[PDB]
This record gives structure tokens, sequence and C-alpha cells, in this order.
């Protein structure tokens, strides 16, 4: 299919337009256009704020699925409420794997201790502006241990754990009650992949 | 008075308050740092939080599938933020646009067909409207179903592809195609493929 690849861009300058706890960076740049010749410069505002991992925490056993209450401002101007419902999922740091970020997110924001975990998809949020990825892995969790409300609220990452069934989970994407990219990605393989993955795991 | 509407989740946006919106950085696309306090699980009400928001519109996104030849039909372009983390920053996505002022998700979604891949769509059908990544970015994406004749598809830009709907999602499945809307458009099309060829019937 594709057949363009780095060699058929040219990368004249990148900066940073803005730097704060993310970064907003300018991409100056020529590339190859499907008749063979090169476009002139071309400039994009690209979103840079890392790479995540992200963790489907699945019971086998149960057929349920983890989910992760917890808000997201952003959401707010075009969803109902700006609490949503989740993945487990956290920012891969310095040289840390996807796994260890997905293991370690599981404990922080689930209380789970995963079992088994499994490569499923990795993917670029909205490619047009943000150079962030986002590597998804299923976790087998016993669902019967997920930890409930923080006394002492964590109020840079205030969370509330919520078990339902696989179907349900589902359902809801369906519905659109759970409509943020990794959450539906992981629940849409996870629906395409959970007889087998059971059987694997049984 | 009027119930209530129903929430999946445990608050709603009564229960944080917008203090205000600071831009840190316009372009043609924006960086803001909204300024808010929201309750906590723990029935307390939060200190400020500042949180940066790219803010760069929203999308309509169309799924171009021919379902009496079982095909889709793909377009591929440079997408240069793909470029630290892809072997190659061309990228096989479905036909997309900004929704801007005053258009609907399908008049945006109908359009985009046919300057991207010269498709006439017929029949359209809602799939999913999903937040790119709501942690950064207020970023939504609506997703219809474009119902095409996949012989009729045809740039310097944008190359149309036409594949069968299985070699795409084996595509997606290998990794191959990675953007979030075709993998969950394809997805959506997988488990849905047939049920959608019947009602198009």
């Amino acid at each position: 299919p594709v057949t363009f690849g780095k060699n058929d861009v040219e990368i004249i300058a990148r900066e940073t337009l803005y730097r704060g706890f993310f970064s907003l960076d300018l991409y100056r740049f020529r590339h190859r256009l499907f008749n063979g010749q090169m476009s002139h410069e071309v400039r994009r505002e690209i979103f840079e704020r890392g790479h995540a991992a992200v963790l489907l925490p699945f019971d086998p056993v149960r057929d349920e699925v983890v989910l992760i209450e917890q808000i997201r401002i952003a959401a707010y101007d075009t969803s109902e409420t700006p609490w949503l419902l989740e993945m487990v999922a956290g920012m891969i740091e310095e040289g840390e794997s996807v796994e260890d970020v997905a293991r370690r997110e599981a404990i922080e924001e689930a209380g789970l201790i995963v079992k088994r975990t499994k490569p499923v998809l990795s993917f670029l949020a909205s490619p047009g502006g943000t150079s962030e990825r986002s590597s998804i892995m299923v976790g087998e969790v016993d669902a019967t241990t997920a930890s409930g409300i923080h006394g002492l609220a964590d109020e840079n990452e205030d969370i509330r754990v919520h078990v339902v069934s696989r179907e349900q989970a589902y359902q809801w994407v369906e519905e659109g009650k759970i409509d943020n990219a990794a959450s539906v990605i992981a629940l849409q393989w996870l629906q395409l992949h959970h007889q087998a993955l059971k059987n694997e795991w049984a």
C-alpha cells in the first residue's frame, strides 16, 4: 500500500511555540506529493504530550471489565459531563516499557494486581494535530478486588472504580456512554476477541 | 420539575465549576489553560485545578463502505505528527474533515468524500462519536458509515485505496492501520458488517 517513507520527507525545522506541562511545536517540512514532486514548505502546529500506555482490565472468569471514572475537563464543551468511564492508563516516562506503565497504573488507579498481560493495539489518537501514541495492553484481573473511593483524595487524579460485565461495557460503547478513543478501541477489540482470550486464559 | 438526565457516571456539569480559561498560545490551533474546581468522590470540593488543553476543533469522519462488493475505500496522506513513532508518516485513513460553523457532521462527511476520494455517498448511518484523547485535547470526532459504490472511487496530497473489508480489518490487526478514527470505524464495521449489508440490501 503506502510507499512513501522518511526519505520522502524533508523536515526543515521544528520549533516550540509554547512549553509548559505539555508543548505545542511547529513542524516545518517538505514532502513528496503523489505525482512524485516535492511540496512547498508546509507548516503544522503539533500538540506534544508524550505517549501513553493503556490497560484493559479484564476478568476472564467473571467476564467482567474494570472501568475507572475520573474528570476530563477537556471533554466539557462537547459532552454531557466531564467525568468519563475509562481504561487504566498513564504516561510512558523515561525508558519505561508499555507493560510496566500499564501494570503500575492498574495498581495506582484501580488497586488491581494484573496477572497475565497481552499486547492489543497501538494507535495514534489524532495524527493531524498531536504526536501522541497510545499502546493498549489487556491484563488478566480479578475484578472482585478493585479498590474503592479514597478518603483523602488525590486531587490530581481522583478516581472511582466501576466493575461491569463485558457485555454491558460493550453496549455502553455502542450507546456512546463510553466514548474516549482508548476505551472504544480496547472494548471493541475485546468484543472481537473475548471468546479466544477466555479460552486462552481458562 | 423535569427529572434529571441519566448519567452512567457519578457527577455531572453541575458538580464542576470552571473559573476561567486562559490562552497559552494562539495559532490556527490553540493551547488553553482551564482552571476549575470539581466535586471529589469523597464528597468534598477540590482545590483549583489547572490543565493545559489543546483546542483544535472537531471532526466528521466517514467510513466508505460498499456492502455489495464488501469493500472499503481508504485515503492515504502524510500526517507529520506520526513521524516520531511510525516507520512512515503516510497513513491509511478514513475520509475526514473539520466541522465548521453551521455544518452538520453529515454535510462535512459527504463533502469530504467528494474532494478526498471522489466518492458520491449514498446512504449514511451514524456510527460513533469519540473524544480523541480527553486528557489533553477537546477534539471530538463523529464517525458515520457512507454507502458507496467502490468502483466509482477516484489527489497530489491524497491517494485513494480500494481494498476488501477483510483486508482493511486485517491491516488494523497487524498495526498497518493505526490512527484512532480508522481503527474505531473498521472495528465497528467488522462487528456490524452483515447487519449493515442486510439493511442496505
